[PDB]
């Protein structure tokens, strides 16, 4: 609805993903890609990843974390991915502060990613120009054929042309790390899936933004982790 | 035996040299810190090599393999081997990559006490009912010890084989899980007693411990409630 | 004394420090998760260039050697380098040193580079000054004061009982529960979180040993459920609490 569709297909196709993210993230994303009824791959050598890429139902890339042997692996799975037909979802944690990881962006949008999923400094950066944010995404978006996730309070969704907004959560969520992260990989396995794009990644929004509402009732950080994922289960 | 085995680890406090991946290092290191043991996490080729030969177990799980963590793998294994320290190897997605399959080959010829794996990743590693009578030959080939885990777990040192039945199927929903249970298993292997026993016992108690946090229902409440049986 | 750890408390809160992380494989989840519960905010940034850009702009910055590899340890010394240019404090921790040579030799590297705080065990402090050996720290003061005056550094000796000296004076700290011992991360996060007060005004030496009460009394709190698993989410909750 389509939250409730969107779980329900996660649970009947269970799609395999290939998760490059960052250091701090990636056991939280295993289990919330677990809890939802996908399946994570932590795969991260260069020639285990590329071989990997063109099998898994869908690639993130998160540079959250990166390094000079990793963005090699990434490259690599990004162009066995789009090789085999596999869409892939960039992650740009911290892109248009920190150069290394900046550059290597701009680098990998040229190879067509599904989803870029960000918040607004993120977005603006990559479009070379959440709401104030939005004229960039739907550039952005247009210039990729991608659908463009900009992430805050609202969610701002786009595929150049339609916008859909997302509102709902919980402070709370922004207090225990690694929920941003977790959506991108919910964001990426959505990309695997029937339907419409835009639509799915919205409803992608909409689901962790009422797992994390639920969660945060309990009040504090550390019981939020355990109760969000019961409740995306 | 799984309330000696529980009893045995922590007299024992083994120390653990866990060379693991990514994905699993703080919960394999949590299960074994609740258990009673203790978790050394040392990756450099050198510091590897000197603390392996200290360390009462090693374990080595190939998840997040890299070339780098390769050779400071290889080293481990050596110096254990030669200190005569015992090592488990879990074989993850062996069968499924090229380059892992190939290391994990080769780590075969060193002698590993005990192989931690699911019935695809024993299949592999040898050349389920379908994996039992390939973890009966990898047993006696090398004289290890084999688990082979699943919703029951099965454990042969090639003549005798053991099942172990219960924990809940939320296990799965959660990762490190089997990543976890290969620690318990390593840190088995540095205890008095037959092997064979030891790591069934390892098995029930990590399934005994699930079927308590699986009650919650919920796999976020199941982690902290897995750790608090394990205490 | 419980005064400073409850105006510690709400500084952290006020400033919220931004902690650029050099922290091991293990614990990276738990500290970011930690210095989000008293209201800092983590970076972890590892590529050399990557971090010798952010160690300028951060308040302050951690080093944590407990997995340390050759790429990591050029990166880490870049960043250390950037932060001292900038006048940025820097917190060290130097895990296992005296019982692994790589990272020894590496600490012993950064100690000239001026750290504003220095957070270990009895034996980490002994072997790090280079001194030979119910109240596991009381043991290494000696160590502690002699490194904190040769290098005008505060050193945390931490255990049951916490010391932090800046070479003539000593607080301690009490309180706590050894449950703390039987969950990964609670020493490393304790260096984060006195990594961040380092950022914070006032006096140097009274905010780390703040820093150590803070976490104590969390960890007096999230203990009273018994079990190590339940002492994670409790914990954070506590540090959360206002």
């Amino acid at each position: 609805a389509p939250v409730a569709h969107l779980r329900h297909l996660l649970r009947a196709h269970s799609p395999l993903v290939h998760c490059m993210t960052n250091d701090v993230v990636q056991t939280f994303t295993a289990n919330v890609l677990l809890a939802v009824g996908a399946s994570p791959a932590m795969v991260i050598d260069p020639r285990e990843a590329a071989q990997f890429a063109a099998i898994a139902d869908a690639l993130l890339i998160n540079v959250g974390t990166l390094t000079e042997d990793r963005a090699v692996a990434m490259r690599a799975a990004v162009e066995h991915a789009r090789q085999a037909g596999k869409p892939w979802t960039l992650d740009p944690v911290a892109v248009g502060a920190l150069t290394v990881r900046t550059a290597f962006c701009h680098e990998l949008l040229a190879l067509q990613p599904a989803a870029i999923r960000g918040n607004a400094s993120e977005i603006l950066a990559l479009a070379g120009m959440a709401a104030a944010a939005l004229p960039a995404a739907q550039a952005l978006a247009r210039r990729l054929a991608t659908v463009v996730a900009v992430t805050g309070e609202v969610d701002y969704v786009t595929d150049g042309e339609r916008v859909l907004s997302v509102a709902g959560g919980n402070p709370l969520m922004t207090r225990v790390v690694g929920t941003g992260c977790a959506l991108s990989a919910v964001v990426a396995a959505s990309a695997a899936l029937p339907g419409d794009r835009l639509e799915n990644v919205a409803a992608a929004c909409g689901l962790m933004k009422q797992a994390g509402e639920i969660a945060a009732r309990q009040g504090g950080p550390g019981s939020f982790i355990p109760a969000f994922l019961d409740a995306l289960y």
